[PDB]
């Protein structure tokens, strides 16, 4: 509700290939989300792809959905973090073409996994799962399993400066 | 809500995408059924696409959808994105041969969680769990036996251990 | 993303003489197919008119306001059921044209009654109502009553083939 | 609750355990505490069990028929108002020729459509096979005649119960 | 609380009152039948004297009741006070004959409300409901065809309609 | 509810006019988020409108709207009127220089309540706080002492008084 | 459940009449504010008309109303129908002068109730009614002293009552 | 609602007879831990019985009892009757050798339920399972892997299944 | 619910045993506070036995607990059963030192989870952080900086490594 | 409930002329602690009553109902502050007899008052009630009114040190 009408403003930036993942991540975000990703390749396969990225996480198995439609897809994908990527919110954020993603300068970043589930599942599969993102995790920021799940063994954000150094993203720009 | 292109729902069944994503009830199955049977009227030959990321359902509402599959002439690609879990993953073995897919990440579980339209007597849970056994056998050819041990196991599966016990056929990356 | 639109779906069902009854039976389901019947009548008093069953049952008054509606109209009816046919719902399922009540392979059909009422009723009309359906049941089968009532007092669900032969259905089909 | 001369701990020296409800794992562990402690005192004097129940948990209630066997008392069932589920299980558990029914009480061994913790559609099966045999033991007849008539979901009369092996004796006083 | 004399409801026990004021269910069926069990046992020939002031309640709990009381040797004086409606009349109509009673402003009913312990089937509804025929018939002295006529109506009857209908003999002031 | 004129807070749009009445949470952020981007499309550098009566929101989704005006090129002109506290000053505070207006009866106040996406530890909700003290520092011109001072009282502004400080740059009337 | 004429509520606002009925909260102000700032683009000069029937409501949301009436150019006759409570009577007072007007049975009272966006301070919520004070003394041309003693009684005051204090200056029935 | 006997639940206790019956939870644990710290102090030789019909419940609370059993130097004879489940197993499996016994219809199932007192990681639930591995594998005497395939299966044992894999050593009926 | 001994729960107070099962509040902390002040009072110096199977709970109400600890004269054991985490773990780090024990299968957590009586702000939250870095540091005889690090991970520690860490010093087995 | 018995442990308490005001103040509190205090003075007019309290506040006239029987009682008062003492709770710990408030070394204390009411007030009263407490604090700390109310202004909390040099309390103890 309330949302304005121009000449509708969620529809219009879908025109200029822009994406949002903003609040949680569920299933009806996820199928809505992946749904705009293909038609926006189907548009071209070569033109940059926007996603704009405040979560605060969601369901892990409904993110790996996002995360493995971005690399299925030709186009390149613009990562951009604006008030938070926390827990599978972050992981979209790292999953952007390299060289693309980018931050606002209070943005805040964290990949500890908060402490989510569909339907109840054991530890040996709920385990897979983290492992699951270690390994995603550490392919884009190009660090070693154990640099990537000490640091998200440790709740605490990190300031966009930081995350780029970790490897999250690229740019911290401001204009 | 929706964004409108050109609505995207209605655009994905402009392309011939049926998404069963979601949990599966009653409701969900007849609107599955009736996206089904529009898009074999377009063409009878045509294939129809199957987005599935679905933690299960009604068994019998999963049923509805799987014998609406078996009836149409349309071959039937099913596509594993997210999860695919309970019903959700005998729709995704149910498609056509050579044309079973997951990505990547995906998680697939054939046991049965311990879904049920009104109370119902034990004969008939074990009527129901029987009708899933030669369901699965038949599309994973795999015997009755491994079949109803594997489900035994309240664990999931990749989506390559997965392809080699007949559920899908290929896991692909683009 | 309750409803697709087709190049609005359920309306296009209605387009193709195809009445679908899914969810439970209730007073305002049954002056919804209702209403399509009467519809559908006028529109062609002899091309078939379709019912797709798959119910759990419900109000027995209004699911006998379809029963009765049914019986009214000149149309051939092909009921088709598919996931289930319960109470009230094999009753609609067993009402159509002879040969021309079908069922999907893995189809269940219940006629025991579930232990349905828009008010309070007394004990006197439950057996009353319960009578209706003996009948009913007695009449579409070509059963004896007295094999009506004591299959119904049986709780089990029964598959498409032996619902055939107890003449609930005609056909179980195959593609 | 009323004082007598505390009114259900009265009945318990009497030798009276009372079900007349829902079979919880609460409702067991009462139920086979007090067999126990009757039979402490004494291990030949009859115990006897009052049931008014429309059954509940069936692994709550396998607890409290295990325990009716375990004790050497003969046990006395009496069945007033209605004994459903696995409320006429326990009943047909009494020691034979014990079995007891009030004119107007209601017998029911249909199973109703044991939830304390959800399970699979084999270990259901398993245990309702389960119940079959306790049944088909303790009103002798065949598995066969067992099974078809739980599945009819119709109360039986006190006689309908005499005579198909539940209890034996329908007494007016 | 319940106010003590030198407690009134146990002092009311040992009169050889049981009070059956509110609706009838499985543990007020418990408390009644343990108390008439009670008070056999002290005395096979006193009279036990039991007071109704019960809107009705559980079919099943409300035969127990009356069950209880045609085991038991003693006379049973029932007394209506305020009102007796579908089960509380029966137990009220099946005291001793001579030693039934109302106060002048005491209402009865015997039809029923429109058993309540789980979902049942229309026949042992049915079962239950001709249960209650015969006690009534056999109490009031009335034939089958005028007790389920009567029945038929939910008019509350005074307790002088009811004693002449039979349900009732001795309505008092004083 | 809402007036159609020849959509009254579309037509607010059409004038370059945002507004942030009602408390700030992830959804206000990102529907003022889309309006600011949007508004920077028509034009580069034609000044944007934008009304605070907020009472505060989420941090996060205050810091995103404040990094978004920031972002963009085009000069805002920042309007307080009823009342802006907490996030609400924040993004009053954070308009073009010499552009941030309020009406002469609105309530400022800086002091944040003690808000937050999920549960956080206390070394980032300082950091937070932090984060907080050099963008007030930042706007108003003020020291992180006078600042961190300010906001530790539970405290409202008046709109001239808040100009002293430096949160805004004019009270108007007319 | 509104008719539709050639919207009846945007048929009311097409003719520069702002309806202020129920309870003042922020979502209320934002819309208010909306109609009077696009009535104002139309024709700085042309009459604005506002209906009053409110019990009252969010103190900062009527001084937000409050504002944008002083702000814009156009004179406002306020119309005061069944009553104008605690803000409510404050825009009703706050009309341009000779053009408050109130129906014959319409209800008038200043007392404040006994809210306010969040949980404030003492000072701040004394700080808002000597902010009152002042509001109602300068439209009503009253001391200070005078409003603060009317305010005091927990009364309702009849029309001929509101002129007298001067809260209005015409009761009309045709 | 418990019986006074010269209490039943203190009645038992008095005999060294520890009942877990129903979820274990903190407050359970507490009580259990308790009575068998009180029961070891009057002998440090005699027997201790323990009832087990319990579903499982809270594994840090589970393992607090397990500890105190182990720690006590009395012989623990378990009772297992009903259903011992998840923790339940558990405490059923680690009696003394020996003395482990079931009822004929007792259910026992090793599986763990798809909780914990506060929302953890997935580490830490991990080293759990590894942790109840462990001793289930020291008390059952079979292989670490023979434990955690069993418990993979999401099935009951009958109480010959139990004896034979190790949980208990005597199935008694008198 | 709880048994009676020749209380189970005043027994084990007359054995100088103190319970802190269960979450710790502010009605937790004035219980524990009185019986640690009551049992000082028979004894001066005889020990005080503290059993922790605490998941945590409001900081102010735990640092109240351990202000009496460290007030009273008696020597404390404390005795973690199960788990001890955030204030439960601060509790048995402040037992005597060379008294303070863990079962073999308990966990220790001294990370706090992201709780007070009332809401505070972002200075507050950190003050009493830093309070338990300095109660963590002074009785683990670690640096600052270590406790810092070791509070900052969301894992658990197993009983033996909670000693090498310094939490505490003994973990039994019988 | 749960509450162990000595030979009961709060009524032992009360043997010891120790009052306990955990918890929030409300009505029933304040009639519970008034009716301690003078059942204290009445065993002994000059034994000193000692007063344990961990209270985050409550309602301001049941507070001042707690102070006003505190100066009216003829004994002693040694108030001590564990856990916290914020609003009311840290009123009545400094209206303890001079040199007799202590607190234990993590205490916190609190003069700001939240932002507690019986019934509906105006502003014209709640304010009054204010400066009551203003009177009240300026009177036991010995502070100007300008310096309580710039205190009670800001929201912060004092160390139990903090709170002795305002004012508040005498002594910071540890054993
Ligand atoms: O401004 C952009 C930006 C991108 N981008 C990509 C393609 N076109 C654009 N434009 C132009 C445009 C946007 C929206 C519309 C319309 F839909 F609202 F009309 C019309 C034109 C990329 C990233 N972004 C950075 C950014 C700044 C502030 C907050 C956030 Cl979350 C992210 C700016
Ligand atoms: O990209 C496809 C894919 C299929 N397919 C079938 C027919 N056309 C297509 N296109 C083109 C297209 C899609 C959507 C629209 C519109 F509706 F959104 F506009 C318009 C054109 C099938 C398989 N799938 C594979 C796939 C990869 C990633 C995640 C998921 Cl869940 C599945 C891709
Ligand atoms: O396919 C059919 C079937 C029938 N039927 C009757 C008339 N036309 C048809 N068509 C063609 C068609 C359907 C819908 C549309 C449109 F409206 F959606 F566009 C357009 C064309 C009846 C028999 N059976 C029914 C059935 C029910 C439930 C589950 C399954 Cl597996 C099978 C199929
Ligand atoms: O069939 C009728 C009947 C009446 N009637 C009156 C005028 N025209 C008609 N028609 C034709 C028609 C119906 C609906 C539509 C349209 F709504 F779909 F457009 C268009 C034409 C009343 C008499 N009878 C009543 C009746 C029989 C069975 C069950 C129910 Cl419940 C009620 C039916
Ligand atoms: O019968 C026993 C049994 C044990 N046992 C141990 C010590 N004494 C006994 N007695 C005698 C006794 C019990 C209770 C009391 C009193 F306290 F209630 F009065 C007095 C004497 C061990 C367990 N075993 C097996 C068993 C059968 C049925 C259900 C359950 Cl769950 C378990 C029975
Ligand atoms: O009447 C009995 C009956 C038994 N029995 C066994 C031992 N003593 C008795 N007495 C005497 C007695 C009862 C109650 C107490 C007191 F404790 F409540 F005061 C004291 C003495 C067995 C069962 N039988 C059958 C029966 C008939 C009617 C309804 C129910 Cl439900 C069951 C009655
Ligand atoms: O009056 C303005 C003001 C601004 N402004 C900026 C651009 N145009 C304007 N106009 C004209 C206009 C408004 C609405 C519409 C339409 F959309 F409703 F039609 C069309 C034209 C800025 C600031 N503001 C100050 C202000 C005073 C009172 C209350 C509020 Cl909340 C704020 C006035
Ligand atoms: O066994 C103890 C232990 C202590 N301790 C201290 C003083 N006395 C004892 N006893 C004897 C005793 C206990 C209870 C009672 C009575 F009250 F129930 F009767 C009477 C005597 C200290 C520590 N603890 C360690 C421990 C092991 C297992 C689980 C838990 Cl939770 C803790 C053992
Ligand atoms: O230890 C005291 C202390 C006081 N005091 C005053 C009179 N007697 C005492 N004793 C002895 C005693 C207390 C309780 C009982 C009994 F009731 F539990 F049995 C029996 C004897 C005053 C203040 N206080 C300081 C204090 C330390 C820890 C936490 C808190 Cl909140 C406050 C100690």
């Amino acid at each position: 509700s309330l949302i304005p009408i121009v000449v509708d403003i969620y529809s219009r930036l879908l025109r200029e290939r822009i994406v949002c993942v903003m609040g949680p991540i569920d299933d009806s975000v996820a199928s809505l989300v992946i749904a705009q990703l293909l038609f926006l390749q189907s548009e071209s396969n070569k033109k940059p792809i926007h996603m704009y990225i405040n979560s605060p996480g969601g369901v892990v198995t409904a993110g790996l959905a996002i995360y493995d439609t971005m690399q299925y897809i030709l186009n390149p994908i613009c990562t951009w973090c604006v008030g938070q990527a926390a827990s599978m919110g972050s992981l979209l954020l790292a999953a952007g073409t390299p060289g693309m993603r980018h931050s606002l300068p209070n943005s805040r970043i964290m990949i500890h996994q908060p402490s989510a589930t569909d339907i109840a599942i054991q530890a040996e599969e709920i385990m897979k799962l983290k492992k699951q993102l270690y390994n995603i995790y550490a392919k884009h920021t190009k660090q070693s399993l154990q640099v990537i799940e000490s640091a998200m063994e440790r709740d605490r954000y990190m300031s966009p400066m930081e995350a780029q150094e970790f490897g999250i993203l690229d740019k911290v720009l401001v204009h």
